[PDB]
């Protein structure tokens, strides 16, 4: 349903060096977690109804950071503001889904498909629009179904992103990483969930939603039984998520 901009040769060209810029960065500064819930939350506000919200830059905007789910995501958009900075001839909105995507790709994900061209748009999208941890499979599909417009795949899937990373008591209140290599991208996150809670490790009521839906369940299993699968409706979904609104949403 996607019909990708135009951009000219010297955007492409930047992107190039910014993906690359950004592995290396993002590489050596053990940040990929947080750029990819940056890219996330970044992505996760659009409401298909209206066409408000999505990718589109607004979550550098001080009224956004201000948003009691972004807590932290202040300290991805000040880490790569220098960077930004070389490349000025790219959008916000762009930067940050490829930040998204590169952090994936480091950690040892899939390679998410990149389209140029989204702008950034000057109002960040009302507050409140991202998911819950406390609630359940119902408000999951409210939130990525009837706003964002994705699939029950694609809730079980993005869900994995959990596979990197940890929650921390000053930003949530949950605290821990959900996997043993939390910066590896792999589908421990669906091994963890099924084998029950281990110590040291991190489970939200909303990631335990996903074992007694019955349309979730079984992606579940899927995934954990099989990673390669699990790439493949990650990479689908990752870039669905980071185009929404974008090219036709
Ligand atoms: C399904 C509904 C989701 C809920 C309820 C949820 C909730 C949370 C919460 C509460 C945290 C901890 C924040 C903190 O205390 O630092 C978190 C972290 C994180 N989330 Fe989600 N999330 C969801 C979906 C996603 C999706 C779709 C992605 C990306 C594909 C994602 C990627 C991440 C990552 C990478 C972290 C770790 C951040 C870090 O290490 O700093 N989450 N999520
Ligand atoms: N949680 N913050 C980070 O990942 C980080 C912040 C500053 N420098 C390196 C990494
Ligand atoms: N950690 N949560 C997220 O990254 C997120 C989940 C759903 N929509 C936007 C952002
Ligand atoms: N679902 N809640 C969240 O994603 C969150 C809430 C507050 N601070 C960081 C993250």
């Amino acid at each position: 349903g996607k019909s990708y901009p135009t951009v000219s040769a010297d955007y492409q060209k930047a992107v190039e060096k910014a993906k690359k810029k950004l592995r290396g960065f993002i590489a050596e500064k053990r940040c990929a977690p947080l750029m990819l819930r940056l890219a996330a939350h970044s992505a996760g506000t659009f409401d298909k109804g209206t066409k408000t919200g999505g990718p589109f830059g607004t979550i550098k905007h001080p009224a956004e950071l201000a948003h009691s789910a972004n807590n932290g995501l202040d300290i991805a958009v000040r880490l790569l503001e220098p960077l930004k900075a070389e490349f000025p001839i790219l959008s916000y909105a762009d930067f940050y889904q490829l930040a998204g995507v590169v952090a994936v790709e480091v950690t040892g994900g899939p390679e998410v498909p990149f389209h140029p061209g989204r702008e950034d748009k000057p109002e960040p999208p009302p507050e409140g629009r991202l998911p819950d941890a406390t609630k359940g499979s119902d408000h999951l599909r409210d939130v990525f179904g009837k706003a964002m417009g994705l699939t029950d795949q694609d809730i079980v899937a993005l869900s994995g992103g959990h596979t990197i990373g940890a929650a921390h008591k000053e930003r949530s209140g949950f605290e821990g990483p959900w996997t043993s290599n939390p910066l590896i991208f792999d589908n421990s996150y669906f091994t963890e969930l099924l084998s029950g809670e281990k110590e040291g490790l991190l489970q939200l009521p909303s990631d335990k939603a996903l074992l007694s839906d019955p349309v979730f369940r079984p992606l579940v299993d899927k995934y954990a039984a099989d990673e390669d699968a699990f790439f493949a409706d990650y990479a689908e979904a990752h870039q669905k998520l980071s185009e929404l609104g974008f090219a036709d949403a």
